[PDB]
């Protein structure tokens, strides 16, 4: 119909509440499942699905193995019905490629997906269903992008890419789309010292993306964009609330401009809802794997660097493998505000399952309560040993 | 378009013809068929689907192993087309959870699902797709609901849940719902000493529900709201025929105000017409296990504690497995009158069916004729010794 | 929008082109295909789909062991895209039974499924998917109908039921519906002695239905309908050329008001297209056996006691398995007429084929072309032994 | 809505980037895949599909033996979503043959297929979904068309179609059709001395079809026809950069009007964009084999006996299985030009892999972009050894 504009505050987080799950490891155990990672939630104006990116293979099958791999010429962006499984029959292919974004302006959809080898990928930015612009590489190392949904206000999709080392200085840039044209894109200013995955949300014509400092950051960067004035900045989220993986030890002062040291070159992508006092951190609950998530409380974690929590909910117990976790909102939903949400990709198989040849993953995702619920823990479910 | 309203009174019943058969257990033998459990049937303006509990694997999955528990993190309702089975592939998730039910109110459709951990579980209403209320334990013991469709008037759609012992007094509570947004809540009144897993149906502007008092009654308690009024209350079928399972044999003369003594904690989700001398009351042949499934026509059942039955309908044979039962009516139909319908939850599997380790049914479905038609009987279908 | 009217005549028929083929059987050998029998095809305004009885189960599933029986509780009417396999994922149930009919009369589409036991079997009659009228066996003696559409005109749609002896007299009925309803309904009357499963399609008016006498005629009793009267009128083909299966060997003078003698107690479903020079027969090549299968043009076979073929064309060589064969047109087509069309049900598994367990079958369709097209033979192209 | 009209020239293609890619052979190793051969794209006016040949049976299937043939009674034209593999449960039938094409004039699309035995072949022309003409085989040399798609102008659908000899002079016709009707057809006319398998493309009020002379010729006949007039013209691509398989070296001049000499009687089908300096001509690496693909910039290839690449850019390595190439675009996008696209028919198992009993392929595509992209190369994916 029209542009959907951010004209609305988040509702106020009292907790979390399941909102969706498709156990597509346990399912796909017996059943045409594809084999995923890099998973997230997108809604249309009228329905929300899941996405992910395919390897090209079921689990059962035998090109499931060697799937520990992040880019090969077999993965493809792909969505399919909440909480269904991404299965051969189901998922629907919204472009080919081995990183992607994708995002409802409320009149249509825009999906991106970058593909190449690791010297010479690009991007190519599909509105309503077909290819409209491409984008070269322009550093010649991994070209990528967000791994989760972008954000769109009055037409305006801003998404924000990274190509150069992932253990050093990288050029990061902010692109704003329009109808899948570019309107104009910037070099990544501000503090943050280096952006990969970052996962963001909108409200009230404001768009804050959590981001992840692969090259030294334990703490995230933030990068908050005017989709209007199509102009940004960037700092971390000064909370000793350390949300990265691995990490150290939270300290009881955090980082507002610098990376918080302690751990290099390596991370996973995580997000936030910065909100003043109705703010929450999602986290893995080891500091040294990909295991366990949690949702905490940190009244100003973003500009207070003595900021601990003030309320928790357990998402994933410690004893589960968990993965990437990002941000998405039904921005067409009834009401007064935008309902915050996030998914956690749960995986399984390599490099800590290692009994099996392959790597995949489910999902598991909440949204926000005012009430204050009751807590229950979502594992992927599957065992391991029956597909031994 | 409209919000439906219950303006029409019942279809006179004669008898009981086929209306819907998914011969899940059978199919699923080889195809990609969803384990379940706690199934019904409910109707949109313009098409009926078959609903259930997922266990989150196939039948022949290995994760099938274990299915005869009822409350895991792997559950779900799905509803999938009229008499398919439910498969991995069509079936839509409504929202995930162990303890449900839905009902489409004229416009769009509600569907609720209760998770969590026994003593923090939760209710989340969805309205159009969307999340909009939620509700958290109040007793701390298993929140739970109908398991089988809800009924609306006007936009109001009353549910009825319990929260507390299965086997002494409990806290149940009637909420009305409109739009997914709480209107008022009340808790029981009447002569109903316990209830759980209501079946309803409306006509005239009132709906009625015949649910099940797992504490001590063998005769089913009946709940009668007014959806307008917004109140209740809530007695017990007086007929001697008694409907639960198990249950001890017909007496005489039975209750109207207090449970049949016989058996305690126990029973099976039921359901029942009563519409004077148009009344039909469905239970299981065997007064043992769930096992056999008859329709019997007792005039003035809920008021009369000597009606006996003037006509009868076996749907399952006394050696078939029968399950769970409710009722449900297509308020979209052409014509002056609605016409009564039920399913049969066909369980196969455990308990009753050790040689394999998981637990799962099939739906059989019927609806009222005015002629008297002959009968056939309905049984699962599937050869156990098939599975082993 | 509009009820349809026969208002066009047959276009003439000078061969016949293929229309669809769903190669079940090849495709089922491994992939999820119900077993099926008793196929046919019918149109919507806007879709043209395949159609036929389920066993409930797939032919590689165990349970397919036993399906040469044709009255079951697992047997249901469904529907799927034209020339795909029936496939648990794609097949749409219209009705559970084991005898149908279905057509759409503009509107809407009327189906009609017929179960029970033996001596208390029941018809129910769905109109824009939803259950109207029901009818009580009337002869105790496996009421049936069909197999194949029925046509409409005007929202008056006949459909030709038979109750009692398959080897002796029984009695027929021509219902005329019109949404779903219950009009009227005639008992059999002409010179045709036994009707069974008759085929019919609809020009200028007039419903012509070529159906089979089980218990004596080789040739083919025929009903015309006048939907508008409401009245038929009822003969056998009179042509030597004799079209039932098993049948004595051609004569040179037929009869046109008695069957034509030879084999008692047996038959096959089949079809032709009356319409004076314009008249073509389909019937198995074998005199013993449901094998091959061809189209053979006899001007004036109707009327005509000494008519003979003046073209041909084979559709199924007498080296391969056939089936049923019954009529069907697009009455939504563009155009000034009706193209004949038909379809033939190739059956595999038993009981000619004994080493399997199952039987089911496959389906090729042709229409008529202006053309005078060269010919193919259309196997159903599945190897047994694959299936051992 | 109204019929498309080729009112746009072509966008400039300085590179190609990725657009579809089904992984087919690699996903079909564990779920229902259908074999297919001779691929391609087609688009509507609202969505774009996958097209093919399928074999009627599974790629695990037993039945998949054999496949490497050509024309059987189990193939017919199916489609499906884009980048999805084609499966039982997916693949919609347009019709029912050995050869085909297919194209959207804007308000809806015609489907062409081929079927019947060598000698007696005929075409039937689908359009809406229906069949509306039929054209009898008139060289009785197996009658045989594009394998990739049309191009509407106006309404009018010209198609090209050969019959006679594949080592000798046939008789090829350029038929316009107009709603599924014969407008005109006429002979091949020109100095093309040997026509087979069609790509087309329109661009301002005229359709290019770079064909392949199996015959003789090594560089490709290029059929340019008027829709308007209902006229064309043939000749051949004059560069010396040869482009079908097999063919020998390039040699520095070429021929304009007869085929270049030195492999005769085999070929495979291919396509070119000639539209002066703007043009790209596709073939496989190898001259030998269907083995590997490349994009060469010939600037004037089509009227230039001396033209050579400027510019290139690789698809598949030479040690990657190739195959057919055609030529498509999506006429309905926005924007002021054309967007050449083409796909690669990724052929897999017999001859070239005999360990298997099969022959199947997996589709890759691209279309141009204004941008000079980096290159991958893009193979099926799939391990022959996993099938054995
Ligand atoms: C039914 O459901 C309800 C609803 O969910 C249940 O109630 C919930 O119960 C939760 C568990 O108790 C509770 O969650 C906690 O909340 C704490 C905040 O509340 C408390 O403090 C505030 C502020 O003073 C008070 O107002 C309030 O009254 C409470 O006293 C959080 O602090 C908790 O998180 C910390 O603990 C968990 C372990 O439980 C850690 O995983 C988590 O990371 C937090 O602790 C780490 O981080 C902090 C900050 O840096 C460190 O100081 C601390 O030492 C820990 O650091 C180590 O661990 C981390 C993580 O591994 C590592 O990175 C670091 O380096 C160190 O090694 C927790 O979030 C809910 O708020 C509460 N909800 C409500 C509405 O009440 C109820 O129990 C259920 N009923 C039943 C019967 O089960
Ligand atoms: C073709 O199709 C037609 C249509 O279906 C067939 O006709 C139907 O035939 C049915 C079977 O006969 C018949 O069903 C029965 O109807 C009886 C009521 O009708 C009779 O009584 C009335 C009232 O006086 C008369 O007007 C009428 O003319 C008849 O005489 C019911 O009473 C029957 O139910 C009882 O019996 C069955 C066993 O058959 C039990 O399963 C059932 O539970 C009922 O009996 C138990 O319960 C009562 C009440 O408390 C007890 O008194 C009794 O002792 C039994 O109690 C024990 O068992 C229960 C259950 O296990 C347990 O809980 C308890 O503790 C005790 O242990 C039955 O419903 C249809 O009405 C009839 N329909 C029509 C339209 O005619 C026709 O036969 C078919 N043709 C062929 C050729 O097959
Ligand atoms: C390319 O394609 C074209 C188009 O299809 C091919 O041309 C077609 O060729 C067909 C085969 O020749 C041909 O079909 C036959 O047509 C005959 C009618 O035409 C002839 O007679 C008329 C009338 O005088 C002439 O005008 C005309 O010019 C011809 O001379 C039919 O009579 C044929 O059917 C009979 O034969 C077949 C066996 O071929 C039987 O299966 C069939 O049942 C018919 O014969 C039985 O029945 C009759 C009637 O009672 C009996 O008299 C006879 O003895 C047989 O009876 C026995 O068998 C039956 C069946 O088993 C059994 O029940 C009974 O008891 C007995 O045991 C046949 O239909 C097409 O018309 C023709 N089409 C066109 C447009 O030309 C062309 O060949 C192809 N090209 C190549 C290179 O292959
Ligand atoms: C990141 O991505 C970018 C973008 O893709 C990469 O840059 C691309 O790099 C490509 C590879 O170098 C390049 O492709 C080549 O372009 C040549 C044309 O450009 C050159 O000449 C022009 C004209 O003078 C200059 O303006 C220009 O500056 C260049 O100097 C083509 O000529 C190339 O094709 C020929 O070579 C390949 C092998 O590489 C053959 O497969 C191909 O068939 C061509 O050669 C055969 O055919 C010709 C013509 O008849 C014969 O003369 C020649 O001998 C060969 O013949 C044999 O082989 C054929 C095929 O088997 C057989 O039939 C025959 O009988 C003989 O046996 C090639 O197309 C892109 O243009 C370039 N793109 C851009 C925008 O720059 C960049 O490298 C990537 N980065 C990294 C780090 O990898
Ligand atoms: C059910 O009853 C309500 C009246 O209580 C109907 O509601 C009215 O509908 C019309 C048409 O939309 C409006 O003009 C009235 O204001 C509506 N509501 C009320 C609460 O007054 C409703 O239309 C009825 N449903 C149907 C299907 O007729
Ligand atoms: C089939 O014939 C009937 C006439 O018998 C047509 O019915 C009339 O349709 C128009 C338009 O809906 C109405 O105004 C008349 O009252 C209708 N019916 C009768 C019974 O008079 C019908 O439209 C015809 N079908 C088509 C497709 O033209
Ligand atoms: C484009 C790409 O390769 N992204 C990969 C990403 C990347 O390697 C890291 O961000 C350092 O740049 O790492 C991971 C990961 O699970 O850790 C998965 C992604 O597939
Ligand atoms: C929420 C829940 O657990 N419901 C379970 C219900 C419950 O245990 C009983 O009603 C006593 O409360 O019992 C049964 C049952 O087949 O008997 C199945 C349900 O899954
Ligand atoms: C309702 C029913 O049973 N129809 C059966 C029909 C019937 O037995 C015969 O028409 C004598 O009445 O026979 C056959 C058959 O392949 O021969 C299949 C049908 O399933
Ligand atoms: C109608 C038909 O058979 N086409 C076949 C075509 C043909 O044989 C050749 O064009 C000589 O005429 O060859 C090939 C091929 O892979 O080479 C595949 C096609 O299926
Ligand atoms: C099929 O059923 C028959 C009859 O019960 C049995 O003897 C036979 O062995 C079965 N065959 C298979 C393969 O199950
Ligand atoms: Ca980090
Ligand atoms: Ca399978
Ligand atoms: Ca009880
Ligand atoms: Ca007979
Ligand atoms: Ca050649």
């Amino acid at each position: 119909r029209d542009f959907n504009n951010l004209t609305k505050g988040l509702c106020t987080i009292n907790s979390w509440h399941i909102y969706g799950k498709d156990n597509a490891v346990r399912i796909g155990e017996d059943s045409d499942v594809l084999v995923t990672r890099e998973p997230y939630v997108s809604c249309d104006p009228d329905e929300c699905r899941f996405y992910a990116l395919s390897q090209g293979t079921t689990i059962r099958g035998k090109h499931s193995n060697g799937t520990i791999h992040d880019r090969s010429q077999y993965r493809a962006l792909i969505s399919w019905p909440l909480s269904s499984p991404p299965t051969v029959y189901n998922s629907r292919v919204e472009c080919i490629g081995w990183s992607s974004t994708s995002c409802h302006d409320g009149k249509t959809r825009m999906s991106i997906c970058i593909s190449g080898p690791n010297n010479n990928a690009s991007a190519v930015i599909w509105y309503n269903r077909r290819p409209v612009t491409e984008i070269n590489t322009w550093a010649r190392n991994i070209l990528r992008t967000q791994e989760s949904e972008c954000v769109c206000h009055n037409g305006v999709c801003p998404v924000v890419f990274t190509d150069g080392s992932a253990t050093g200085p990288a050029e990061t840039r902010i692109y704003y789309f329009k109808e899948g044209k570019i309107l104009k894109w910037e070099p990544l200013a501000g503090t943050a010292k280096h952006i990969e995955e970052c996962s963001c949300y909108g409200e009230r014509a404001e768009i804050t993306c959590t981001c992840k400092d692969n090259w030294q950051g334990s703490n995230r960067p933030v990068i908050r964009i005017d989709p209007v004035a199509m102009t940004h900045t960037s700092q971390y989220i000064c909370s000793p609330v350390l949300t990265d993986n691995p990490r150290p030890n939270d300290p009881t002062v955090g980082k507002c401009n610098d990376p918080y040291p302690g751990n290099n070159n390596n991370g996973v992508k995580g997000f936030s809802y910065l909100d003043g006092v109705n703010t929450w951190l999602g986290r893995t609950i080891s500091i040294a794997s990909r295991s366990g998530y949690e949702m905490l409380k940190v009244p100003n974690a973003l500009t207070d660097d003595k900021s601990k929590p003030t309320q928790g909910q357990t998402i994933v117990l410690n004893t589960d493998w968990s993965g990437y976790s990002g941000s998405f909102m039904d921005y067409w939903a009834e009401g007064e505000c935008y309902r915050a949400c996030f998914y956690v990709e749960l995986i399984r198989g390599r490099p800590k399952e290692d009994k099996v040849w392959w790597t995949s993953n489910s999902i598991v995702s909440m949204c926000s309560s005012t009430e204050f619920l009751g807590q229950w823990d979502w594992p992927d479910g599957a065992k391991i040993e029956y597909f031994l």
